[PDB]
This record gives structure tokens, sequence and C-alpha cells, in this order.
């Protein structure tokens, strides 16, 4: 019967270690690495255990029930982590939901900082097993929700770059590229794996399969409905659990997904082929990314199907998922140039032309031209796409920052400093990702990262709600969400923030910081001069920067830091009130 000896046996001793540690490292984000160790060792030994014996200990029980027992073992939490020994003194299955509901999207953290180079490979040589152990210990507790067996997949592109890099000559030069790079990836994989969570969690199961039968429609365009189907139905049951930190279950659930892919790849896609040769998580990493394979020819036009078939209404009526999934499947492989978001706005156009037609005397007559009405949604999203890449070409990463930064502000000044600094930022790395592409490619590149990132600002005000028009854009229908944020002008309501010395007066700390940390410096205080005066000119506003700019060179470069910050800060204090009024 033993649930973690059937999961141990399945994903393998090495798997199986880490999905434990990211397991805790979930549930319990402020506990030392070395605690965490210790309940990872204490949960092997029982599924060695497990090993021997179907009978032979605790090995009756659920795995939700495990980890419970072992975390209430230690009643070491009841003073840093005793906010949740609330859910110690419950049972289950009442008390996992505790647990889960405590996870923190933004915890208490100094961020990760990565050694020089000598000292990272150093720790990589002498304890690779702790090195890695640390590494997913770091990463999980700041993303409670990462997709678990692609965090796997991290850690293990990361020991290749230390294999790679700690030998050579400027090691250095040899890792920093690319563990930026790696990083950047990592953080696009943990505000995607964010968005199926909060799509599954907040609007339900069905939010999340529309979704992934949209993408999978456009990925794979040859496969037919019922493969698509069975995909979407299984990868649905893989992030519900990852969702819902059943990590075991879910990389079990996914490589049987991946192995049932493989072997019908013939009928999926000819792209399959880059991916099935693979070892388990490049190959699952491979087909998660997977480019479109190209649409079949010789389609019927979509309105045969949609808009004149007879039974339109009566699809519609007697099974309406089948038909709208079909209408979506069929709209969607037949569309690889729109969002994601954007083909789900269609298909919810669709079924409320359905709804009000089918229950008039004649829906034909009403619903005729459906398709036709698709148009002006469509080119919504177009023309924002091709604005904003025009302003990102013409004003460059930082300034298109600074002014999504500006207008964010304006929208939502009620939101914090760091949320909007982070938010804009985002923002910015869309222009950078996504505006050398041909026009064509643009849109879903474009709009499907803004979901990711509007998450993130959603999940983020969720824990601390500061703004009605956000919960508002938040909590609505989903896929309206970045229509919803765009359509925000300034909030003219908002009551000036009083002018705040210290949010404004600089300290000697921060000539440490590299110049990528004092633009973040710079872009902090101008979220601060929005808020401060909101009315606040562009011009004004670059002054002011720019006064900023001058005083960090000039106290960065003094002999006497504290000293030039003391003469040169309240001086940038009295030049700022002036250029502001
Ligand atoms: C939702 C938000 C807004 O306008 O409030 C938004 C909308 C569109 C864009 C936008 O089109 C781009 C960002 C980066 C390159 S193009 C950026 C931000």
């Amino acid at each position: 019967k033993s649930e973690i000896a059937h999961r141990f046996n399945d994903v393998g001793e090495e798997h199986f270690i880490g999905l434990v540690l990211i397991t805790f490292s979930q549930y319990l984000q402020k506990c030392p690495y070395e605690e965490h160790a210790k309940l990872v060792k204490e949960v092997t030994d029982l599924a060695k255990a497990c090993v021997a014996d179907e009978s032979a200990a605790n090995c009756d029980k659920s795995l939700h029930d495990i980890f419970g027992d072992k975390i209430c073992a230690l009643p070491s939490l009841r003073d840093t982590y005793g906010d949740v020994a609330d859910c110690c003194e419950k049972k289950e299955p009442e008390r996992n939901e505790c647990f889960l509901h405590h996870k923190d999207d933004k915890p208490d953290l100094p961020p990760f900082a990565r050694p020089e180079a000598d000292v990272l490979c150093k720790a990589f040589h002498d304890d690779e097993k702790a090195f890695f152990g640390h590494y997913l210990y770091e990463v999980a507790r700041r993303h409670p929700y990462f997709y678990a067996p692609e965090l796997l997949y991290y850690a293990q592109k990361y020991k290749a770059i230390l294999t790679e890099c700690c030998e050579a000559a400027d090691k250095g030069a040899c890792l920093t590229p690319k563990l930026d790079a790696l990083k950047e990836k990592a953080l696009i994989s943990a505000a995607q794996e964010r968005l199926r969570c909060a799509s599954i969690q907040k609007f339900g199961d069905r939010a999340y399969k529309a979704w992934a039968l949209v993408r999978l429609s456009q990925r794979f365009p040859k496969a037919d409905f019922t493969d698509i189907s069975k995909i979407v139905t299984d990868l649905t049951k893989v992030h519900k659990e990852c969702c819902h930190g059943d990590l075991l279950e879910c990389a079990d659930d996914r490589a049987d997904l991946a192995k049932y892919m493989c072997e019908h790849q013939e009928t999926i896609s000819s792209h399959l082929k880059e991916c099935c040769d693979k070892p388990i998580l490049e190959k699952a990493h491979c087909i998660y990314g997977l480019h479109n394979d190209e649409t079949p020819a010789g389609l019927p036009a979509v309105a045969e199907e949609f808009v004149e078939d007879k039974d339109v209404c009566k699809n519609y009526e007697e099974a309406k998922d089948l038909f709208l999934g079909k209408f979506l499947y069929e709209y969607s492989r037949r569309h690889p140039d729109y969002s994601v978001v954007l083909l789900l706005r269609l298909g919810k156009a669709y079924e409320a032309t359905l709804k009000k037609c089918c229950a008039t005397d004649d829906p034909h007559a009403c619903y005729a031209k459906v398709l036709d009405e698709f148009q002006p949604l469509v080119d919504e999203p177009k023309n924002l796409v091709k604005q904003n890449c025009e302003l990102y070409e013409q004003l460059g990463d930082y300034n298109f920052q600074n002014a999504l930064l500006v207008r964010y502000t304006k929208k939502v000044p009620q939101v914090s400093t760091p949320t909007l600094v982070e938010i804009s930022r985002s923002l910015g790395k869309v222009g950078s990702k996504c505006c050398k592409h041909p026009e064509a490619e643009r849109l879903p590149c474009v709009e499907d990262y803004l979901s990711v990132v509007l998450n993130r600002l959603c999940v983020l005000h969720e824990k601390t709600p500061v703004s009605e028009k956000v919960t508002k854009c938040c909590s609505e229908s989903l896929v309206d969400r970045r229509p919803c944020f765009s359509a925000l002008g300034p909030d003219e309501t908002y009551v000036p923030k009083e002018f705040n010395a210290e949010t404004f007066t600089f300290h000697a700390d921060i000539c440490t910081l590299p110049e990528t940390e004092r633009k973040i410096k710079k872009q902090t205080a101008l979220v601060e001069l929005v808020k401060h005066k909101p009315h606040a000119t562009n011009d004004q506003l670059k002054t002011v920067v720019g006064e900023f700019t001058a005083l960090l060179d000039k106290c960065c470069s003094a002999e006497d830091k504290e000293a030039c910050f003391a003469v040169e800060g309240p001086k940038l204090v009295e030049s700022s009130k002036a250029t502001l009024g």
C-alpha cells in the first residue's frame, strides 16, 4: 500500500531528497538550512524503511501527514515560527491547509547574495551535495510556489556552469554572464508558475485548463482534440499538486506525462524529437518550452463549425465544455500569432454571444457576425504592443522603466514603493525580451509576459491590500487583467504624501552598491517624488534625480563619506522642494 515507498521507488532516491527539501523549504521559509537537512534525513530514512516493510513504520500514512508529524516533532518552531503552530495543534485534512495558507510570497529575507567567483567555486569543490542543498533551499524559501521539478532542472544547469567555469583562467568572466542568464530564466519560471497556481487557487481548475488548452493548441497544432484534452487533463493534475505542496506526486505525474507524449510523439509534433532523446529533467523542460509546430494546411474555415453548422446552439446547450473546448482548440491552433489571454478573451466573446443569441427566436441571425466581432479585441492589444515597443526603442531600458514607474505610481499611488519599482522593472524587461521580434511574434511575447507580471503585483497586493483599483483588476476576470490595468488613468483622488526627509536623505552604505543597484535607488527615490508631488513634470523629476546622481558621484569619491553626505544630503532635500515647488 505505502505512499512514500511508491514515490521513493518512482522518482528514485536523488530527486526524492530534492523534492523533500523543496517541500520543507516551501512550508517553512524561515527555518535555518541545518534544521531542514535533519528533517530531510529523517524523511529519507523513513522511505528506506518503507522500502523494507510495506507495514514497517508510518508507511500506512498519507504524505501530508508524515510532513505534518515531522515539523511539530521539534517544538523549536513555537518561537520563530509560532504564528503557524496554530496549525500544529489541529488535524488533517484541515491542518495541511493551515500550513499552505501561510506561504509568504515575499518573506522578510535579505537578498540571496552571490559570493566572488573564487569563493563560490571553493564551496562547490569542498562539498557539492551541501552546495546544491543550499541552492534549492535558498530558491524555494524565497519562491514558495516554484515548479519543483523545474527547480531540480535549474540545480542541474547550475552545476553544469560550475563544472565548466571553476577551473578557468578568469573564473568570474566565465561564471557571471552564465549565472546572470540562469537567474533570469529561473525568475521567469517562478513568475509563470505563480500564475498557474493563482489561476487554479483563485479562479478554479477550469481557468488553468482553458489556458493550457489554448497554449498547447498553438504549440501542437496538428494534434487532435482528444490528445490535447488528455494532455491538458494530466498537466492540470500535475500543477494542482505542485501548487498544493504535493511535490513527490507532481514530479512522478509529470514524468508519466513526459513519457506518454514521447510514446505518442508521432501524432503530436515533429519537434518532440529534440526532447524525447533527453534524460528526464532535460526532457520535461524541453517539452515544457517547445516552440510551436506549424499549422496543418487544408483546415476548413472556422465559420463552418462555429457559425453555419445548424447544431451550434444544440452543441453549446447539450455539451458546453466540449463544444467551447473545441472552439478554443480550433481557433488557437490556427492563431500562433495571438496571445493566450487574447484567445481566451475571444472564447469568452464567442460564448457570451451564444448565451445571448441562442435564447432568441432566430439564433443564426443574431450570431452570424460573431467571428467578425473579434476584430476590435484583436486590434487593441496589437496597437498597444506597437506604441509601447516604439517607446521602448526610443527611450532605452532605464528611461522606459522610468516612464512606467511614473505612469504606474500615478495610477495606483497607494501601492508600496518596493512593489512599484519591482513591477516597473519587470515591465521594462518585456521591451528587452520582445521588441526585437518581427511584428507578428510580438503580441504573444508581450501579452503573456504582462500576465505574469500583473499576477505578481496581484499576489503581493493580496497579502496587504491598499488600493481598491488593484483589488478590482486582480479579482475580476483573470483574462481581462491586462486591459483592466491598461485602462486606469492617474488616480486624481489620492492625497499627496507628506514630504518625507529620510526616504530622500542618503548614507555611505550606498557607495558600495554596483551601478545596477544604484539605479534601483534612483528609481525608489523617483517613486517617492511622484507620491509626494503626483503632478510633477518629467523635467522636474529628471532634475531632482539628476541632483541625486551628482550627490552620489560626489560623496562616493570623498575620503570622508559620512561627512560629505551630511553637507550635501540636506542640500538635496532643499533643492528638491525648490524644483518641485
Ligand atoms: C498593463 C500595463 C499598463 O499600461 O498599465 C502595460 C501595458 C502594455 C505594456 C506594453 O505594451 C509593453 C511593455 C514592454 C514592451 S511593450 C506595458 C505595460
